[PDB]
């Protein structure tokens, strides 16, 4: 008959199943950008560029030269001498812009005059280089491609799920990123998708992670772990220390408001995370006594 | 857009099934053992071709052993058959012997062939495979002291390592299917099954405690055994895999309200499995689809 005692008091609820999965870090095919030739054309200049740099924003690849498109814009020139109805010189224009001219050349055809030469193309978007280093004077052709660049705001984790314990997800709270490489502050987390791809190995869905580069402290093809917490149909709950047995016995403390105990039994479904759920032998809002002390 | 050399497939809400093989190591069970104790201090005779390991077939013999004292009573019993002590005397007796374990098979002999009881053997409770057990001949033994013991055989244990994440999603025994490379044969029927909620701290994993129906007595432990489990899936509205189809960005299928006229509507699948597959949005609880189809552009 002691109290220096604790109290603890049965409630009805789920668990939460831990599991770390591997995952590896990667480019969304998304944040990138392209530049493609307006028209068939030739090249010129070619910068100290790698397949992978750091381009700022908005800045020059190359120089380069193009034949045929010279032949109408002079053709045009002259018809600001030979009076040629206005429409007429304005029908060719467009004529031009359809081939593929830049708008921005134009008005400088126009204004400057002299026939238009070389024009450089310089890249959209800040990013890293990623295809190109062709270089010099090369032969091409219409929409060809001519460079790549990858964006590094949003990344992608494609952690390989289980598909028995796939749609038991549904909340981005549930992960839990981290990497060996980087302990530091956050690794918070964009949006999260699943590809509904059976990896037929491993019955594993590729689960898409798009999370928050801004520091830019990733690459990819990294080391990423991922904590994921996965849970359970609802079941009677319990602290574990409140619980005892040795053998078949299995079962603990019923604590009835008058401050009397008494042994009531119950079978222990699973135990999981420092605290068990009973299959049977409590009641929902039955008190138990965690971390007590008292003599026979 | 007119034919119909068809098969007609109608959506539906449920579940998936996830299938699922694991490994197994088979196990006698610590449970349907048994061992034979003595009664009180006595001593033996004969001991039977039996080694550590052998095959008894049930209730048969171990050795027959000889005990004095037993002896003291069991003639002065005799005696109030002849020197007129009332039944109730003799039989009050009888019970007190009993008690310190006479075999009631040899108190009616004792009763009728009269001639006082010599030796009695000892026979093996159940059916099964000895375990401990060789000591023979003539020895001193003490009380309840250990003799052999026998290891049951009819059921037996085998236990699948479960990962608690899936744990739950169990509660029917069919969800379970036994199998075995050493057996294919016939069936693997499965007694009970339950779980014993130690999660092996390596992998997050629990036992599976199966108890399988041992008759024909096909199977030693230590064997391999495979278990192909079913697991299951909140649910989803379903359709046939067959009467699914894409190859790029675009996914979705036949809608055929009842005129018999067809449309392109378009779904999206959440995940597929068991030659099914649920689409996480898209189309209506009942609308008709169409699998096994055929027809032209
Ligand atoms: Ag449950
Ligand atoms: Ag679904």
């Amino acid at each position: 008959q002691n109290l220096g005692v604790k109290t603890a008091t049965v409630t009805r609820g789920p668990l939460t199943f831990a599991q770390s999965f591997p995952a590896n870090v990667s480019y969304n095919e998304y944040q990138y950008a392209i530049v493609q030739a307006r028209a068939a054309g030739f090249i010129d200049k070619v910068y100290p560029l790698t397949v992978g740099d750091k381009v700022q924003k908005g800045t020059p690849l190359l120089d380069l030269t193009i034949p045929d498109w010279v032949e109408a814009q002079s053709e045009y020139l002259l018809l600001r001498e030979t009076g040629g109805t206005a429409t007429q010189t304005e029908g060719i224009l467009e004529r031009l812009r359809l081939a593929g001219m830049p708008e921005a050349d134009i008005r400088r055809l126009i204004a400057t005059q002299k026939i238009q030469t070389r024009f450089t193309l310089k890249a959209p978007i800040d990013g890293v280089i990623t295809a190109f280093d062709l270089r010099a004077g090369m032969n091409i052709a219409k929409d060809n491609v001519v460079a790549k660049i990858q964006g590094m705001d949003p990344v992608w984790v494609t952690a390989a799920i289980p598909e028995s314990i796939a749609w038991l997800v549904k909340d981005a709270s549930q992960f839990t990123l981290t990497v060996p490489a980087r302990p530091d502050k956050t690794l918070t987390i964009r949006k999260w998708t699943l590809l509904p791809g059976v990896d037929a190995a491993t019955r594993t869905l590729q689960l898409r992670l798009e999370v928050d580069n801004a520091d830019e402290a990733l690459k990819p093809g990294m080391n990423a772990w991922l904590q994921l917490n996965t849970a359970s149909e609802p079941m009677l709950l319990i602290p574990s220390q409140a619980l005892i047995d040795t053998g078949s016995e299995q079962r603990v403390i019923t604590v009835d408001a008058d401050g009397r105990f008494v042994p009531k039994r119950v079978a222990v479904f699973q135990a999981s995370q420092g605290v068990t759920a009973l299959r049977s032998g409590l009641a929902e809002g039955e008190k138990v006594v965690s971390s007590g002390l008292f003599l026979i």
